[PDB]
């Protein structure tokens, strides 16, 4: 009776594979489909009712992971695949052994790491994936301060009836953490042991960022004296602008800046002067934008932290006050969300913002925060496949 | 590069397919290695780095899940597949509508739902399967009182450097809960709002625990005069003796007790007195048992809750008081922890328990639980492919 739908689904899967196999690098396309027609399979064998507890292994899953990180479990293993028994793990991590064994149920029956014998533990390339740069800067920082915030998004919405009472200080990671009125940004930074953490974080980019959308070269290059400039706001790291000088150096005496708050500054501002970028601290909150008649003020993976009002349109605002009205445009480069077939990588991203208070955006979305702001918007850029654009902005 | 992996896991999909379909109801040996396989092939066509942004994926899709589920989402939409847009759902459960969106954007491009059209949403089997009896009882309240826990399981053995302190008063549930001291059932029945939520997940089986494992019928019908009783200890809703007074009726007028704290004595007595069943408010750890001679005493998922010592001896030792030396036998039922090879459902249940100070048993754990307790093992009864085994006990 099942066995009907299994082999349907096999089906399924051998016949996504084939056009994946044979499409060329259409292939996105075809590899999202291999991958659903894949999961359904996954499902269809274990049937609705057992596939219902999926949720509780997850959960289980996750959490093992984290404390197997945080213990530094994928650091003392060996890599490349050879074994290493709970024993020596235990000895070299000071993970309590009995705990440890438990904890490796989760993650390798199916779980990225193997089990070579009794007690006895293998990396794969699926578990050590999780020390890459992208990964080991995201896993901690996520599990350490969003996870909490995300499971308590019912609870957060129960205290409201299910209505939207979420802003940007009063949200599930407030409940979560205990910091009403504190935006997330502001409690990470109180603790400067979070500031080295989280700004590796914000340079996680696992989808590799297209930055050749937008024609830096053409346009900055037409901008003379004054004009000539480019501020990375809340460029953190500063990696968003060290693309763009790589992506036009057919240049003159360029000002590239990046501005961010206090703390970022002094974690970066070395390795940015360096560089030939000048750092400044500005908070675009509490200030009105400092640097006047530049070509372009860019704003990378910030407006998706922010609704619409207030903080949209006072970022908006006050970078306004320092614009040209022909010779200055905002360039804002975020997530554009499709209004149907959204994966679970704009699911995971979007609602994660949710327990902050940030969103991502459709391009319905970016109207009204263009619109509410009095800006006209010049072009969307998106090549297509691609998560991002740049929605180019002017006053009008 | 990657495709040659896609190809040769696929191969491995359609190999175990073909095995699973025929093979005899070696089936479940087949099937573990199908569903294995299968989600082998989703890991390999998302590659070690994108599979590491899973967790973040399942995170926001529990919590999802479990918004959608308490808001009234999951009742609402009409079940056989019939579709609903978000206006609707919103008007109908009060969860604004805006959310709600976000929300959906995690079931439905492999979750459980499915996307219609835009803000369009259908009931499939594996999202209608939450309103089933054994996954409505359980998602909910792990969902509300176990998952938050679950995950900061982290935090508490970071408070210790990653020993063990876990005891089943002070752990990842007393930590996420703010309740020091109390065990996980004192704080849940502490509010009597919660009783009736956690009896009934008390009752969830979804594995649907095989109760012919025993031979019921011939060790209590030789039960002579007063010898002729049992007594299912925390035995709640009373399932577990419905089951045996069902596999076993050529009987005499015999005695059947279930015991268990007030709450859910209160919850189920008038339930269990009209199946001719005597409910009892017994506390194994403040009491002796308060039933003596009697042929079995019963344990079914309660061993489970507690660590060896101090309260598994304690019980041990308070129905040993009760119990005569050669007519009596205590009947330990709870699932055997395989050294090697156990499955994502040995991980969630152990893992979880893990957060309360509970966990589930090896066999050798079972051995040390009897041996500190002066028991000596009759026979572990299991029916290989079962989880559940039991261990019958007696005083040497
Ligand atoms: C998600 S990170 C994105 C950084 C960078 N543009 C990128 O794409 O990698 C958001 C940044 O905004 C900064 N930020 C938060 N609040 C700010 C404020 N009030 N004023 C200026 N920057 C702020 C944070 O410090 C952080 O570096
Ligand atoms: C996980 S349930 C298992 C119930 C039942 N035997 C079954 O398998 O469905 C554990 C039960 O132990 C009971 N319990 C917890 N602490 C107890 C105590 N101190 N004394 C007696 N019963 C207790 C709870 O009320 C709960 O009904």
């Amino acid at each position: 009776a099942q066995k009907i739908a299994v082999q349907k689904d096999v089906d399924e899967v051998v016949a996504a594979a084939q056009r994946f196999l044979h499409g060329s690098g259409t292939s996105d396309e075809a590899k999202v489909d291999l991958q659903k027609k894949a999961s359904n399979l996954v499902q269809t064998i274990r049937g609705p009712i057992p596939a219902a507890l999926s949720s509780m292994e997850d959960i289980v899953k996750v959490a093992s992971l984290r404390t197997l990180f945080e213990a530094g479990v994928f650091h003392a293993m060996p890599k490349g695949g050879a074994s290493m028994t709970a024993s020596e793990i235990s000895a070299q991590t000071g993970l309590d052994k009995g705990i440890l064994i438990r904890l490796m149920r989760a993650v390798t029956p199916l779980g990225p790491f193997h089990e070579v014998g009794e007690e006895e533990y293998a990396h794969t390339p699926f578990s050590e994936a999780y020390l890459t740069a992208d990964i080991a800067g995201c896993f901690p920082v996520m599990s350490n301060f969003i996870f909490g915030p995300v499971l308590q998004i019912c609870d957060f919405l129960r205290q409201n009836n299910w209505k939207d009472a979420i802003t940007t200080r009063n949200n599930p990671f407030t409940l979560a953490h205990n910091c009403p009125g504190e935006t997330m940004f502001e409690h990470l930074y109180k603790n400067s042991k979070n500031v080295a953490p989280v700004t590796k974080a914000e340079a996680a980019d696992v989808d590799q960022i297209a930055m050749d959308l937008y024609p830096w070269e053409e346009r900055l290059s037409d901008a003379k004296g004054s004009n000539a400039t480019l501020v990375d706001i809340a460029g953190s790291h500063g990696n968003g602008t060290r693309a763009i000088m790589a992506l036009a150096p057919k240049l003159n005496g360029c000002r590239f800046i990046v501005q961010d708050l206090e703390p970022v500054i002094g974690e970066h501002s070395q390795a940015l002067r360096a560089e030939g970028i000048e750092p400044q601290v500005y908070d675009f909150l509490k200030q009105e934008q400092p640097v006047h008649g530049a070509s372009i003020y860019y704003f990378r993976r910030v407006f998706h932290d922010w609704p619409d009002l207030p903080e949209g349109k006072k970022i908006l605002d006050n970078t306004r006050a320092a614009m040209s009205r022909e010779h200055s445009r905002i360039l804002i480069h975020d997530i554009i969300v499709p209004e149907i077939g959204a994966t679970m990588s704009h699911a995971w991203q979007d609602l994660s913002l949710m327990a902050i208070g940030g969103m991502e955006r459709t391009e319905k979305d970016f109207a009204r925060l263009l619109d509410i702001a009095g800006l006209a918007l010049v072009k969307v850029w998106r090549k297509p496949g691609d998560m991002m654009g740049i929605i180019e902005a002017r006053l009008k």
